[PDB]
């Protein structure tokens, strides 16, 4: 297990996102759940999951009850996807300086049907991430030391020795998938890069739903410079050989959404104009249809000059 | 298509619950997501399936703009169980009052893995509720006339014409089951009788996770009369053969957990399963069996009153 | 000077606005601003002349202290209009049950130019409203027995007796004007039909910049029959003789703009100044007419229904 | 045009204010009012004069959408004077870090009555100031290279080339005035040195009404020095001959309010006693009878040993 | 024991009040301290005393967990006063419904000094008021049989049979007496008759401190015929025999305090001890008597109307 | 009159806690009460003696009006205890930079008995501390120069010459006594050390009543050491002979409460158990029964591994 420090976050994205193509697969943002836990006295279990960052001034965080007569505080998560291999994750204790857990470390299961709610009890459980200590109101990026788990896995378990608080709680994973949407996470796809992120992140516009606000989409700053533009490349679950439709959904975008997208393709060397310059509307799902085949397995996304959008959808086979 | 009134209320159950032994499928508490809609404009088309009853005043509903170009406006919602059969719902355009929903109709589809968000154009929807109307600030308890449908769908589509607004949308289906929880809301079971619901319904004690606060749950008065007890009837989603572990779960009840709680089973006369215990607050109570039996309906016992959370009853057949 | 009851409203506008072309000449909404007053203990004397209705629970309304040692308490507005004659007015004395005011007189005062804030003291204060009674919690809706007054004004001053509350003074009086916009209600126009007013009045389509949000405004209820329609006719200042401009203002209005607007003339039989046009969300429509007519009322029709903020007509004559 | 940094924000005011007798004639606190503007997407044309410092955290000013199509964005607004000629002005950014307007210039034009609304389209618009740029977050201090324009003007007009966000807008004028108010901004007075400012500011005392509370006045420190004293030189719009009565209100001044005060007048050298010392009370219009004939240019206005007053008036001719 | 319904609060008074010279000895308002208690889950037992009406919604009473293991809840309660003979009292299941008390029952102590705070287990607790039971949301106004205890308490115990909740907790006793403020509620005075009470009770006129703002006073409606005025008759804890000072303390009343004030004197006919003299705003007024007189009931007279904080009378005998 | 700085805030505590058994008995906590003052314009006078620190952004504190025509500003304040010797006490100035008080002096009074409400004016005051200067913004900690006064006080008067603002005023003085609570502040008890403070402070423990929350009581962080453990000693206001009962009260502490406590006792060297090991549980009144002879002055209570506790009481003689 390496661990990775605020001022090598870039290397750890780089493990993670680009070298393993995970995502965090127990986020709420796509589909996360709180199954059970063993206390949740002071701050909810469900905070640990939430896509903001932790606020403070109550706690934003998983914080339990003092002096614990367990061996250890627990909580079930099931993954928002099918399933997936484990590379690593993240443990922030932000604003709990001192009361932050100690100790944590997870274990993973594999459950074939949704037959009911997983019990901290259960014989399937695996160690994932051997027990490793936490320090108070910090980041905890790490990586498991053999990389991507050779097995499967739907829910995980974080245990924390012997009690404590946690803000947030991320683990990142290769997505097992189940025409289909090509640039969807719950299919595999994940962002690679992007010019920016002012808001939200590029990492939203593969997920589920329109979204509520603009807060679950993807927005850069207001640019002046001529010429100027803002990309988004992402990597398709699934290389593509017939691409139907292209949908670029501005949903929320009313006053800032881009006013001009076009997409292109490129195979794992040259990118290939799919949808050439558009003059784009606001709070709506522009409908590009393609019928074109080709061998695609990054798509991008370009917003002229900048501007805000809420998902890309790319349907095919 | 037959409608009931408030006063039918009573009826309108039987229909849905007893007999049909049906549940709403698509509000959120149990799982239900907003896929997608046509406008939100005055209000999101995510608060149709929250579980709390259309609060005044901004609009506790979902509403589209005035004027809609094409002829109806609409909301695709995925269901939060596997699949279901559908054998009607509940249409409240409480708080609309003129600008209220005109005409409503609704369409189901099925489709197998999550490839993507759904859309409205997919050549496999089809109407399974006929387009009826609406009035001003009201409830709309509807069946379908030919009961339960002969398919079986994952997502549906709420049409209204041309454009307005509705509170809520409850949808009505028989689930379809996917050691296995018999209780559990995904695999078939259905709370039919309950003494009494003070606060919180008693089919939540049949959801998943643990909940978030006493709201998720099942809360009876408090009573005064001495060997007074409060109950609800649970019908198993399968017949048991077997039965390992039944649990009760008070959490989130600290100054009101029922004081001692019993399980008594039937096959549909009834057998004690677990006997008078002594309950806590926020605490998982798990209680073995071992035993052999082969129960349909199972009776959680809570004296003198209070509030449970969730009951599980894992076993086999 | 008569009195109407509130099942009188009907008849008290009919005298006021279709007979003396009369509108509300202190209201803030319009330009009314309160110059001075003798005090203001429990309650601004700004309340007055603001354009919604009082609401209760600090009182919305103006309150001096108790124990007045001079014989009455007052206040001084400035009208917003260059000038006027006055008919009559509404005296709100709501939430102030007993602490109303006993008596209330009016007087009237034309001063050329801003030279400074009049003063109570002033020898040009002139009454205008002989001393009436008022009653708790309600409206008094009154007219001069003498129809407008011959001379005309640019402050009024309320005298309260001896001191206590009063939730609103509205004062209606004739405007005297100072191309040109011939329905601006600085130059004298006034709406006197309209088909519907759910919400902000028609009198807002003649008013001074394109206002804050949707309440400075005319809205209609939304409509369900085909072919519905909703309009406003406003008696332009002056008769035209010839027409440039004609500019439809849907500021604010983003969901519920008109679909399509048609504008008439007549001269008191009506004749299409303006054809059926498509409109559109927080614009300013202007329609070109280069024409010549002997108009004198206009009249704007939105179809189906919807807001609209202003109505411009520049002329001539 | 010439532009002036925080650094020498106080040459700046003595080019404004003590050499060419100039006020904010836009401002709202004056009368300044928003005729009409071409988008206001993310915040109101209206914050632009208000009285008060920019705050944060929404925002505070004037913002417009995003890749607008029109060569620049522009606002109408109408100074509460009368008339008057030019010397500079201010543009604040605050706040808008990067979204900040590129480019602004602006442009003025003379309305001899109040015929209607003005059009951005209208003929009579001149440029008052060449287009120059802006910074992010910050004060833009600037005088015409020529100064004081030789022309008079009642409507000003800003544009934004092409569109973004300004936080604040001041436009320094000398009044064109219209027995009067010879210490009446709208007359032509302007407040020229203070001793100190502590809430409010000096040129509130020569403003319209006796304002809401005791932000719109001039307040100074809780002081300690014995024989302290504080102090406001006015410049009245007009030399004086004979001068009939000088009001001091402390309307809204009730707990901090002067000990005493002493009025002096001083021609374009000695200072002369108008008013001496006079023990002032809380939330008064303070009347003193002078009926002396003077030729004064100047008043100053002595609160001892501190505190606030809301208004001072002289009246005369 | 009798109970009165509400149409019969005029004779419970008649009781407590004018007959016994009773007040509540046990409210905040007056010294009143919770010591202790068995147990306030849900809601404060400090809530019980407090001198506002229960309000609605969180519960504004006291609220214990659900089966209690105990025979009854209790709450133990010091007197504000010295010591006192009780008669009766108040209490209020307001807002309870259901889950009221069932049945209360009441009993006292009487411990020299503050030794410590008092246990339930102490054996000088004594029965004063036999259980009785109680009702669901409303006032249960009560007196003993026996009337006035012959022993004289300092704590009192509330018992609720077995848990549940009470708005509101009201005891009335008389007040044993320890020159002196012979007015002063410490010493045994209470306030028989008023001619009105708009807001805030007589009984505020005899308190310790100044209080916090106009609602720990006596205030009267705003009155209008000429000649109007507003009394108070309050009884002197002991006949007064000389009187040095009497004051009259309108602290917090600034804009409705009364314009003139008389105090008569009267043995059981009126005779004047102070003057009419006019008051002034959150001021203490001193009034100097050096007579001697031997008046047992003093008599507050406020014209026209208005309030008063405090009413102090120091004398001998 | 000698004064400390921050700096040496820990031989301050030392001068008044250790060496003169003292508290601060004009606390609100412990009793204090506001019985008059001269004026309270701003910010009330009661503020004076909270037991929090002071907020800012309304003041926290107590502020009069401006330019005071009396000699100085006054407030009279009532001890919570019986009475006590003096010998110093805090000047909190904090968030009043500049309207400050100047000076300010210190005067008592002994009442016998609590014949009525004291007078500024009383001939029995006497200065206790000498007229001395504040600073802006910060804290005074002085001593009396000769140390505790000989004399027994029960009210004090302070003075602020001639107004401003003060924020808080504490007064440290040796509590004169009235079976009894041996650890109880209003006895003579105070608490001399403890191994640390979190929230509230250690002298909460014996305080009076069971408190409203948390914030009364005495809590530690959450530690994490081994053998870890947290204690506070306090000294009875009288050596024991006879201790019949301790009790621990850990009110309000239901997720953070110790999980084991021991009493020990110690004579003016050893120290002996009185309460060996016992685990705790949440908002209960542990009571132990020692019924032992022992000649203890202090005591000791730990808290294991740490925790919070409300009070601890010596039941003896």
């Amino acid at each position: 297990m390496k661990f990775f420090s605020l001022a090598d976050e870039a290397e750890f994205k780089s493990i993670i996102i680009s070298k393993n193509k995970a995502v965090d697969v127990i986020g709420s943002k796509l589909g996360g759940q709180v199954v059970s836990f063993s206390d949740e006295w002071f701050a909810s279990a469900e905070n640990l999951i939430q896509p903001t960052a932790p606020i403070r001034d109550w706690y934003d965080g998983w914080e339990t009850r003092r002096h614990n007569e367990m061996e250890y505080d627990w909580v079930i998560i099931k993954m928002g996807v099918a399933a997936a291999h484990i590379i690593g994750g993240e443990i922030d204790t932000a604003f709990f300086n001192g009361n932050h857990a100690p100790f944590v470390s997870i274990e993973a299961l594999y459950d074939e049907g949704e037959e009911g709610n997983i019990v901290e009890d259960d014989s399937r459980w695996v160690e994932i991430v051997e027990k490793f200590e936490c320090g108070p109101s910090q980041r905890h990026l790490f990586v498991r030391g053999n990389g991507l788990t050779k097995e499967r896995f739907t829910h995980i378990k974080l245990k924390m020795y012997p009690d404590g608080g946690i803000a947030r709680f991320r683990l990142y994973g290769r997505v097992v998938p189940p025409i289909i949407d090509l640039a969807y996470v719950c299919n595999g796809a994940v962002a690679l890069k992007y010019s920016d992120q002012h808001f939200g992140s590029v990492d939203n516009l593969l997920l589920p739903g329109r979204g509520h606000d603009m807060s679950d989409g993807w927005e850069t700053k207001r640019s002046r410079q001529p010429g100027h533009t803002d990309w988004a490349v992402i990597q398709l679950g699934r290389e593509s050989s017939f691409i139907e439709k292209i949908i670029v959904d501005t949903a929320h975008f009313r006053g800032n959404f881009p006013q001009f997208i076009t997409v292109e393709g490129c195979l794992k060397g040259t990118w290939v104009e799919l949808v050439g310059k558009s003059k784009t509307g606001p709070d709506k799902e522009h409908v590009y249809e393609i019928r074109k085949s080709i061998r695609v397995s990054h798509v991008k996304l370009t917003i002229i000059p900048d501007g805000g959008v809420k998902r890309i959808r790319v349907w095919g086979y």
